[PDB]
């Protein structure tokens, strides 16, 4: 099913072309037949430098598809497959970043697809993936690489198209050893009227909802396991600011996703690759992990290393307030250079707030990794026993190396969730995700996107200060189930699980007296869900009611994880555990809580501040 593919041939090069709407939409997709294939002269030149493996044909689907391949330099043995983008041909796209790669000593294979450069064809979504792995086959089958320490690479289009292929290898045990989304493409659909401008109605608009769901990389990437290494770098311009809210969407879901936003323009490879190459190929293997593990550790001690509610400090918890007012501090320096500044001269009760801001805000993005494996294995071994679980997710949601606050919220969407609307949950994580990016590179994005992150950031500060239970003004609360009339784990499972209700929302939280954690039940009928969230551990939802009882039992009791011990939690009278006390709450009233007096933005507003403007 996988054999040799080279094959040399010297023909002129074949084509497809249909009715002339779908020819002057091909066209606007993928270029124009002759911009795909011209290879400008001063390329060819430098490649009729193969005078030192060069050049390549393969068997291709529908056709021949030409290329070259670059050999390694003067002196460990690893390949990069390149699939390049729209628009020109690879030859083109690939010679600025075809250097970079090389005076590391890596190969590259850059070849074109159907209806580029010299390969015979015309473009075809299903075909271009086809094409993809044609180039793949080449690599391990006709030049043996070894198993897989080969890179993919990853482009506008490219990266769709990586991301496929990326699923492909695994899915047929050659699992490659990272992806590379360089600048990519997050769906045609939104390629289109990125570069093109806002949302227009006429054929702008028309060519995007024919092209509907194609070239998606999370949809490709759905079914690629997790742990695979991605890089994903995004372009200063409309498709990174589609690319980030694409990285927030995949990190959330639990992709093994690294990288940043760049400053470089969508078509600067030869400085963008300037940059990243060291961090590029430093980035398919897994220490690697251990070396950021280190430096991850590094901030860890400098959190232990580290007035709340008094006015001083609260007139100072803003952006750009410290960088009037203290001295010693520039804005491009590290935590720990920030946290040094702290305690060399130790300030007054405003100039303190001001540093606080300044640290807390480039430390929310620490929050997120890591996750221990167990947490992970759990879930895993839940989905896998019995009938799997259809609705059955896991989200990387921020684990405050510091809860107080996102268990209060977790429950508001639910509420939201369960009267028709959808995803806000989901929605919440992510957003709290790119406003950390923002927050933590601030130079980057706007003035106003920099102002917005910062008020979600102050809003989940004022419930960290303000608490909800410890307020008197209304009761966000139903009852609250505690002493010798305090629930048991699976008097919890029962209260979420029982359907004597099944149209209503149950939204529970969990106080262990250390952490405060939180769990719920939604929906309607088959739709009806039930969840957990855990601060340090993340979030899991199920559909089925007993797969949600044996996580939950094998989280906290000795069976699996034994996590109660260890959230530190006192014993019953039969000898079990019991949560401290386990709030039923009211989803209306909780949602209409302000944590500022003075501001109007509700939980419920909180949950819907934005992040990116747009």
């Amino acid at each position: 099913e996988n054999v040799a593919i080279e094959n040399d041939g010297t023909p002129p090069r074949d084509k497809e072309s249909l009715s002339p709407l779908t020819r002057f939409l091909n066209n606007e997709l993928y270029g124009e037949k002759d911009a795909r294939r011209k290879i400008g002269e001063i390329t060819q030149t430098l490649l009729d430098h193969a005078v030192e493996s060069q050049k390549v044909t393969l068997k291709g689907e529908v056709g021949r598809l030409t290329g070259y391949y670059h050999q390694g330099a003067a002196s460990s043995g690893k390949v990069v497959l390149f699939l390049h983008g729209s628009g020109s041909s690879a030859e083109e796209q690939a010679s600025e970043i075809r250097n970079h790669y090389q005076k590391q000593g890596i190969d590259m294979l850059a070849v074109n697809l159907r209806g580029y450069g010299e390969s015979d064809g015309g473009p075809s979504e299903k075909g271009l993936y086809q094409d993809a792995r044609t180039m793949f086959n080449y690599l391990v089958n006709d030049k043996g690489i070894d198993p897989s320490n080969i890179i993919i690479h990853g482009y506008s289009m490219g990266g769709p198209i990586a991301a496929d292929l990326a699923r492909y290898a695994a899915q047929n045990g050659q699992a490659v050893s990272g992806l590379l989304l360089d600048r990519p493409m997050p769906s045609m659909t939104k390629a289109i009227t990125a570069h093109e401008v806002a949302n227009p109605a006429g054929i702008v608009g028309a060519i995007a909802k024919a092209v509907n769901g194609q070239f998606s990389v999370e949809k490709n990437l759905k079914g690629l396991p997790k742990e695979t290494p991605i890089l994903l770098l995004t372009d200063n311009e409309g498709l990174g600011e589609e690319g980030e809210k694409l990285r927030a969407k995949l990190a959330i879901a639990g992709y093994n996703v690294t990288g940043e936003q760049t400053f470089y323009g969508h078509e600067a490879s030869n400085r963008l690759m300037g940059q990243y190459a060291d961090q590029i190929v430093s980035g398919l293997f897994n220490a690697e992990q251990a070396a950021v593990e280190a430096g991850e550790v590094l901030k860890g001690l400098e959190k232990d290393f580290k007035i709340r509610t008094t006015k001083d400090f609260l007139n100072g918890y803003k952006n750009d307030h410290a960088k009037e007012i203290v001295d010693g501090f520039r804005s491009d320096m590290s935590i720990k250079q920030l946290v040094d500044l702290f305690v060399k001269g130790s300030w007054s009760a405003e100039q303190k707030g001001a540093l606080a801001w300044e640290i807390e805000s480039r430390a929310l993005k620490v929050t997120f990794q890591n996750k221990s494996e167990k947490y992970n294995r759990l879930f895993r071994e839940i989905a896998s026993a019995g009938v799997v679980d259809a609705k059955a997710t896991e989200q990387l949601a921020p684990q405050l190396m510091l809860s107080d606050p996102l268990s209060k919220l977790v429950l508001v969407a639910k509420q939201l969730e369960n009267d028709g609307q959808v995803g806000v949950a989901r929605q919440l994580l992510e957003k709290m995700y790119s406003a950390a990016a923002v927050l933590s590179n601030p130079t980057l994005y706007s003035d106003s996107e920099n102002a917005n992150a910062s008020k979600l950031l102050s809003s989940l500060a004022a419930i960290h200060a303000k608490n909800p239970m410890h307020d008197t003004s209304m009761k966000v609360w139903q009852e609250k189930l505690e002493g010798k009339q305090a629930l048991t784990v699976n008097g919890v499972v029962e209260k979420i699980t029982d359907a004597s209700a099944n149209g209503k929302p149950v939204l529970l939280e969990l106080d262990a007296p250390g952490h405060a954690m939180a769990a719920w039940a939604k929906g309607s009928g088959d739709d009806r869900v039930y969840g957990f969230y855990d601060p340090n551990a993340g979030i899991v939802e199920f559909s089925s009611a007993e797969k949600f009882g044996d996580y939950l039992t094998r989280f906290f009791g000795k069976s699996d994880l034994n996590m109660a011990q260890s959230y530190k939690l006192g014993k019953n009278d039969a000898g079990e555990a019991i949560f401290n006390r386990v709030v039923v709450m009211d989803g209306n009233t909780l949602a209409s809580y302000k944590p500022t007096f003075g501001d109007k933005t509700t939980m419920q507003g909180i949950l819907d501040l934005p992040v990116f403007d747009a």
